[PDB]
């Protein structure tokens, strides 16, 4: 009878509930480790869900191999299931999609499927601040994309050249890494030298001259704490009672705090122009409904696009660089280019002749073709997605996983994709280009379509807005290190791996470079 049968069900819970606690705890581990696997084994039937890739350790699932090797990974799952396939992620579901097709899925899905701030709050929130990027609603983010875009004109380019050349070579002068006046070679470490070449030039041209001061002194300091909040783990543990996040939060208040000061001191002088992001932000920060931004949310906005250009460009000028020190043939090549278009020195660099270098831009395009410094981008799913020609369906509560940096090194679509080779894009030099319709999401005219194979910026409402800029920076810093040096590596050594574990896909350290002068005899000025 089936009577007698619930009984031996609450005989078995009173059991269970009585027995040793050895096995107890043994049962605590034996249990959902089994149910784990016959939940896995059962979704397997699913046809409506893609292949997700078998692990054993429950909420963990496959994060190790992702984590260290994510585009080996994306690799051995693509040829098992093809291009879209699921796994889990540290108590998440992530939904992969390579390829072209991928792109379109995620990058131009509807507001209404997916969620980027839902899927980087977390991480972001806790170390730009409240009010701004991914701590605010999707139209909040456009306009605010649309205010920083405002600094980043043609116009803006023009003068911000002269001011990045002058830190490059303020920076050779003085730096402990350089010091051209009295060392004609040297080495270093690019994970150095970059990282503080990037602070300072974007600190110069788009916070301004006082706030470039501030890094001459223990202020920069914060930079650093604030830097070490950027990370991954935050992913997991955003807050923990540690000093590392005590020093990040503090930083965060100390330097938002500084911008605050410089705000509130222009606009009591009224000494607004026209000289960087901040005056841009000071005459622009208005919604559409009327609101205001305040100046917390304007400091916050303005630490979290610094950081975020910082890294990336950090990262791609260290990569050039490593890239290059194997390559003489390149470096003479991009050395003849910067002859020919400034008449062997003579004609000073402008915005406008950066414009007649592709070579350069040639070799900052290739660099991000083979290091992506964002190896996957998510957003979190918010209503059921219809995989078209599939009959997936992907469900809200999982995440989605777009990784055009994997693309970018398949030989399918550029050829002998991990040979570094400029000449690849021979009259195909600009950072990106549309080449069909265009759409607004209130930041400005892009492209519609986002099935490129090459989207070193990603595309769609959050499609990046620093390009031009990153491309000025990287344009500048390397004409100008090309113009006034060779380098190459240490003996036996090449272009080393990347760490997939940090926040961008940075170089593995220490990686150095042995860097001669073309000219010893050179001198930089000033003091
Ligand atoms: C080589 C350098 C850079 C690369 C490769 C890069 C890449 C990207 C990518 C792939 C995205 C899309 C992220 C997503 O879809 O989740 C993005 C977004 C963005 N990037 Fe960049 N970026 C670079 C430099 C910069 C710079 C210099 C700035 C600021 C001056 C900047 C500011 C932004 C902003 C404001 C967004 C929008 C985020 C959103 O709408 O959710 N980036 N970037
Ligand atoms: O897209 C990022 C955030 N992110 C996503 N994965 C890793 N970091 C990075 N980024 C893109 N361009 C420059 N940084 C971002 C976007 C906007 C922003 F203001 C900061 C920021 F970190």
């Amino acid at each position: 009878i089936v009577g007698e049968a619930l009984e031996y069900v609450n005989i078995g819970l009173s059991h269970f509930l009585a027995l040793p606690l050895a096995q107890r705890i043994s049962l605590i581990i034996i249990i959902p480790f089994i149910y784990n696997i016959v939940w896995q084994l059962l979704y397997s039937l699913r046809k409506d869900r893609p292949p997700l890739v078998f692990y054993w350790i429950p909420w963990v699932g496959s994060a190790v191999v992702y984590g260290m090797k994510p585009y080996e990974f994306f690799e051995e799952c693509q040829k098992k299931y093809g291009d879209i396939f699921s796994f889990v992620l540290l108590g998440r579901v992530m939904t992969v999609y390579l390829g072209p097709k991928g792109h379109e899925f995620v990058f131009n899905a509807k507001l209404a499927d997916v969620s980027a701030e839902a899927a980087y709050a977390h991480l972001t929130t806790p170390v730009f601040g409240k009010g701004v990027i991914y701590d605010c609603p999707n139209s909040r983010l456009m306009e605010q994309k649309k205010f920083v875009k405002g600094a980043l004109t043609k116009e803006a380019f023009k003068s911000y050249v002269p001011l990045i050349a002058e830190e490059v070579y303020k920076y050779f002068r003085d730096s402990k890494n350089f010091r051209l006046n009295e060392r004609t070679t040297g080495t270093i470490d690019v994970m150095v030298t970059q990282p503080e070449m990037t602070i300072f030039t974007a600190s110069r041209s788009l916070l301004g001259k006082e706030m470039r001061a501030k890094l001459d002194t223990d202020f920069a300091y914060l930079y650093s704490d604030l830097d070490k909040g950027f990370t991954p783990i935050n992913f997991v543990f955003p807050n923990l009672p540690l000093e590392h996040y005590r020093k990040r939060d503090h930083a965060q208040k100390a330097i938002s705090g500084t911008y605050m000061s410089l705000i509130k001191e222009r606009r009591k002088n009224n000494d607004i122009q026209d000289r960087d992001l901040i005056d841009s932000l000071m005459k622009n920060s208005t919604y559409k409904d009327g609101v205001k931004m305040t100046d917390q949310e304007i400091a916050n906005l303005l630490i979290g696009v610094l950081m975020g250009g910082q890294h990336t460009s950090a990262a791609t000028s260290a990569w050039i660089l490593l890239h290059l020190a194997e390559r003489p043939d390149v470096q003479q090549e991009l050395y003849e280019e910067q002859m020919r278009v400034l008449d062997g020195g003579k004609k000073e660099l402008t915005y406008d002749l950066l414009q007649e270098m592709p070579l350069l831009n040639q070799t900052i395009k290739e660099t991000l073709r083979m290091h992506h410094p964002l190896h996957s981008l998510f957003r979190k799913v918010m209503k059921d997605m219809h995989v078209p020609n599939t009959s997936y369906v992907i469900p809200a509560g999982y995440h989605v996983l777009v990784s055009p940096g994997y693309t970018h090194l398949r030989d399918e679509y550029f050829p002998n994709a991990h040979q570094f080779n400029i000449h690849r894009w021979n009259n195909d030099s600009a950072s990106s280009y549309s080449v069909g319709e265009e759409v607004d999401y209130g930041f400005g005219a892009i492209s519609k379509g986002v099935s490129s194979p090459y989207l070193p910026f990603g595309g769609g409402r959050h499609r990046c807005i620093g390009e031009h800029f990153a491309y000025c920076q990287l344009g500048v810093l390397m004409s100008i290190f090309i113009r006034t040096l060779k380098w190459h590596y240490p003996e036996g050594k090449t272009v080393p791996p990347p760490d997939f574990t940090s926040m961008v896909t940075l170089p593995t350290g220490p990686a150095k470079i042995i860097w001669e002068k073309r000219n010893p005899e050179q001198k930089i000025g000033g003091r």
